[PDB]
Order: structure tokens, then sequence, then C-alpha cells
């Protein structure tokens, strides 16, 4: 079974809103809401990966960020390790840089059912802040 390391960024503004994108209809976890992110490549660290992925996907450079949660999840056809970075400072303004839907969502209003099931403990912990 495919085994992947994935780095994602929880992009939180000053009004307790998170920048959330929606996955393509033909992707793994199609049509789900997501934290921007993607696969950690050979030769790059988890910290470098979340910077690169947020630059590619939403056009920001995260800075002074922290590891909010790291977990493993077994999907029906792949195993992934997710690195959830809490990003409260960045350069740039997030947008749908890859043509994908993106918008600011209140943290209290997040519905874990809208996200991949791997995100369930993270969304709960975020609402604990
Ligand atoms: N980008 C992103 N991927 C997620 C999240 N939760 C989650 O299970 N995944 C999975 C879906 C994909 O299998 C993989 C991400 O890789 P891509 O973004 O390259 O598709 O990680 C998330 O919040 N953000
Ligand atoms: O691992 C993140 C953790 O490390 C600290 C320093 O103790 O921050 C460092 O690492 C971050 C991720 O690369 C950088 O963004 C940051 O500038 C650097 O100091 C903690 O702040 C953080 O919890
Ligand atoms: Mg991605
Ligand atoms: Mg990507």
């Amino acid at each position: 079974m495919k085994k992947l390391q994935i780095a994602v960024g929880i992009i939180r503004n000053e009004n307790n809103e998170i920048f959330i994108t929606r996955r393509a209809a033909d992707a793994h976890m199609a049509n789900k809401l997501e934290f921007p992110g993607g696969k950690i490549e050979m030769g790059e660290t988890p910290e470098q990966a979340v910077v690169r992925e947020l630059q590619e996907e939403v056009g920001i450079t995260p800075q002074h960020f922290s590891l909010f949660e790291k977990l493993e999840y077994e999907f029906p056809d792949r195993h992934i390790t997710l690195w959830f970075w809490l990003v409260e400072r960045w350069e740039g303004e997030p947008w749908g840089k890859e043509g994908q839907p993106g918008e600011w969502m209140s943290l209290v209003g997040l519905n874990a059912d809208d996200f991949p099931p791997a995100n369930e403990p993270v969304i709960a912990k975020l609402k604990r802040l």
C-alpha cells in the first residue's frame, strides 16, 4: 500500500477564521474541504514542505509556525502521515492560486464531516483553542 507524508497548513487570521480550500472532484478525498498542503518530497523537510505547498496552492509564505498535530490515517487504498502546521503569520494574501475554491471560514463553524476523516481530531482540537 502507498505510504505518504503530507504537510498541511492551518491558516488562521486575527478574527479566528481559517483559510480553507475545496479539493477537486477527481482527486483523492474528492470535493472535501481541506487545509492547503501536499506531499513532502525527497530531500525536503516537513517544515520546507508546508512552506512550498502554501506558496504553490494559495500564494503565501508561512513564517514562525508550529506543529499543531501529527497523526497517521489509513484510507482504503493508502496510508498517510499528516503534519498539521498552525500558521498565524505569513507573507502574502491567500487566494485560489491553483484555480481552486478557497475562503475564510470561522473556526467555530467548521464541520469535521466536510473534511477528510483524518482531520477529525484536529478540527476538534482547533475548536478547543
Ligand atoms: N492537502 C490536504 N490533504 C489532506 C488533508 N486531510 C487529508 O486526509 N488529506 C490527504 C488527502 C490526500 O490524500 C493527501 C494530500 O495530498 P494532495 O494535496 O497532493 O492531494 O492528504 C488536508 O487537510 N489537506
Ligand atoms: O517546530 C516548530 C517549533 O519550533 C519553534 C522554535 O522552538 O519555531 C521554529 O520552527 C518553526 C518551523 O520551522 C519556524 O517557523 C520558527 O521560525 C522557528 O523558530 C517554535 O516556535 C515552534 O513551535
Ligand atoms: Mg494539495
Ligand atoms: Mg499541492
